[PDB]
């Protein structure tokens, strides 16, 4: 992933990649929302 955003010009975009603030429970305090990445890793619609 980090070698294609290098290719496609996205590098600063990939170094700034942070946990989600929809997933991050709140910014002052460091909470994670772990039901919520199960049900998006579930739904992860991979190619074949």
């Amino acid at each position: 992933i980090h070698i294609c955003l290098i290719k496609n010009g996205m590098d600063h975009m990939y170094h700034s990649f942070d946990v989600p603030k929809c997933f991050m429970g709140n910014p002052i305090t460091r909470d994670i929302n772990w039901v919520m990445f199960r049900e998006f890793i579930n739904s992860l619609p991979g190619t074949d």
